[PDB]
């Protein structure tokens, strides 16, 4: 039977529910063969070899075991509009807005999703191998860890999951007969190929659909090989699906980096931060701090799962096993710890390649040796005179977290690390000071709710979760507010930052990167108990921020809070929240809108 198609592993070695899931989907998708992944190095080398032979990956000979994938340019990013959550009731998924369409997610009915599924998956893996990836989100064991099984027809997804999650036989052994999240993925190009293949990279942009069915604990993704769409444990499972589980179960799943910072007297605090795409999470999470005697260590750079412990501390774990980082802009100067991490055992996707088999991208800040030339991510000889970047702007590296030279010693502790501060922020060229602190938990929640970031357009992205809410955002806001009624809660201090304020010539007012350690110092000491009151929150008192070692900073413009700007600001925040959240907007947030307007009117 099915057994005849198994080219690695044994159906009999699978827990029955895992076997049933495989059986059902192999019948449906009709793969030519089945490969049960073991997660071993030998399997990995095997799959990289096969991918090299097929044109899927090229070896980057400048490094130890690094590889490059070039994709079809139509498949290079998440597609929000093609990403949906399916529930019986729309309101469980997104609030019904007052006007317009929701910008807080995209719901699809059970009925409509069945019709989409049936138009896509039957026979989709014909001519291909279906891989079975058992994976753990969180340390193989932890109270806070969840397991999934991802079936995929993409060896690129396999090797990337090996890095981004704990994967293989040991997870199946830990899972036993427990529950798991059912993850089904196909690139959507059964053989014989019906359309042209670009760069040997199969995709089906026209039918691409990334679906989440929380009541069935299933994630079903079709048409795209790109990481956000195909690495189902990460955005789909560890943010979307998990956020809903978290609300139902008394925990949180957030688009937050977690770092541990130590001062020159040995006192160490963990901080979590939510920033949208392009706003600097990875840079902060593995910061090399400029301030002497301080240290930063990385727990995670993208996703945090957080739950109150028995003494009321909000404990975080990083459910990922690796870093899926934006490559362009990464340099020894801007993120030397990232450059160090990616020197070996790394898969890059859509970056440029030098003639000595090195990588390259905008902002790498590394002059080429004599005679060395660049091949762009489109496989063309490239020069800076061509009018297009050598690397796609959202090109990535996918690298083992264990390789970060400052990876925190508790990054895999099953008890998690206690969060003392939560930081929000984004790109705001005007009006928003470098840093401010919320006035209370409810105000902090409002600060998160109110986030906006420049992407020439400025968009709302509350809690940096806009594309990732697994359920109604008004109920997510209520869930966060409810933390303040948790018995003996030790609530983290909330801050909002802006590394990106500009002067009138568009130049940054703050140098950023490692110098952001000065901002962290301020937060660290605020957590320990000074401040200047303003209508938007506390800012540092005059001279409180440590500027020793910097050239001149225009502190007055950087911390400027204009009534005109903020009148406009709160008017925009009100309109957005009342319109988009509507009947689901918690009263506490209403009070905060009004309270800020009241405070601003007094200036
Ligand atoms: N001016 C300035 N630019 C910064 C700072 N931090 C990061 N950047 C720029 O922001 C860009 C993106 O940074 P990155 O660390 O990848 O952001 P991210 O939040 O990790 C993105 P994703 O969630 O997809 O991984 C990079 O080009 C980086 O150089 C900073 O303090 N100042
Ligand atoms: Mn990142
Ligand atoms: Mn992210």
């Amino acid at each position: 039977n099915l057994s005849a198609k198994v080219v690695q592993g044994s159906l009999d070695s699978l827990p029955q529910a895992v076997r049933e899931f495989l059986e059902n989907n192999a019948e449906l998708c009709q793969p030519d063969h089945i490969h049960i992944c073991d997660g071993s190095e030998e399997e990995n080398g095997r799959l990289l070899g096969q991918m090299e032979e097929e044109g899927i990956l090229r070896r980057l000979k400048k490094y130890d075991n690094c590889w490059l994938a070039l994709t079809d340019p139509r498949d290079v990013a998440r597609i929000e509009s093609k990403t949906v959550i399916v529930t019986q009731e729309q309101r469980d998924t997104v609030p019904i807005p007052k006007t317009g369409l929701s910008q807080l997610g995209r719901w699809m009915s059970e009925e409509d999703f069945e019709k989409a599924f049936n138009a896509r998956f039957p026979g989709c893996m014909k001519g291909r191998t279906m891989y079975v990836i058992p994976f753990s989100m969180g340390p193989l064991g932890s109270p806070l860890s969840k397991i999934g099984i991802e079936l995929t027809d993409s060896p690129y997804v396999v090797a990337s999951m090996r890095i981004m999650t704990r994967m293989g036989t040991p997870v199946l052994e830990a899972l036993g007969d427990g529950e798991f999240v059912k993850c089904l993925h196909s690139v959507g190009c059964p053989l014989p190929l019906q359309k042209p293949l670009v760069n040997n990279w199969p995709c089906n942009p026209e039918l691409t659909l990334i679906a989440h069915l929380p009541d069935r604990r299933e994630i079903i993704s079709f048409g795209s090989g790109y990481g956000g769409n195909s690495l189902l444990g990460k955005k789909c499972f560890a943010l979307r699906m998990a956020s809903r589980l978290a609300k139902e179960e008394g925990w949180l799943a957030e688009h937050m980096l977690v770092l541990g910072i130590t001062n020159p007297e040995g006192e160490k605090k963990y901080l979590a931060a939510a920033f949208p795409s392009a706003c600097g999470k990875t840079n902060l999470a593995m910061m090399n701090p400029s301030l002497p005697g301080w240290k930063v260590e990385c727990v995670g750079d993208d996703i945090a799962w957080m739950k109150f412990d028995a003494q009321g501390h909000l404990r975080a774990i990083n459910p990922e096993n690796g870093f899926f980082g934006v490559a362009p802009g990464t340099s020894v100067k801007t993120n030397p710890n990232a450059i160090k991490t990616i020197q070996k055992n790394t898969i890059f996707t859509n970056v440029a390649e030098t003639s000595d088999g090195g990588v390259y991208w905008e902002g790498i800040d590394e002059p080429l040796a004599s005679g060395v030339t660049i091949t762009s991510w489109k496989n063309k000889e490239w020069s800076s005179e061509d009018g297009e970047p050598c690397a796609h702007p959202n090109s990535r590296f996918c690298t083992p977290a264990s390789q970060c030279p400052i990876i925190d010693a508790a990054w895999e502790s099953p008890e998690g690390v206690p969060i003392e501060g939560i930081i929000f922020g984004g790109r705001r060229p005007a009006g928003v000071p470098l840093v401010y602190e919320a006035l209370s938990w409810q105000h902090g929640v409002f600060v998160g709710a109110a986030m906006r970031s420049e992407a020439k357009i400025i968009m709302h992205d509350p809690f940096a979760m806009r594309p990732f809410f697994g359920y109604n955002f008004g109920k997510y806001l209520a869930h966060w507010l409810s933390m303040a009624q948790h018995p003996a809660a030790k609530l983290p201090k909330i801050f909002h930052v802006n590394w990106f304020r500009k002067d009138k010539e568009g130049k940054f007012l703050w140098p950023g990167f490692g110098e952001n350690s000065r901002v962290l110092e301020w937060m660290f000491n605020r957590i320990d108990g000074s401040t200047k009151l303003t209508p938007i929150g506390y800012i540092p008192k005059e001279d409180a921020l440590n500027l020793k070692g910097l050239g001149h900073i225009n502190m007055m413009e950087l911390f400027s809070i204009s009534k005109e700007f903020w009148d406009k600001e709160v008017e925009d925040i009100e309109k957005y929240l009342v319109d988009q959240v509507n009947a689901d907007l918690p009263c506490e947030i209403e009070r905060e809108i009004l309270a800020l307007k009241q405070r601003i009117s007094q200036m």
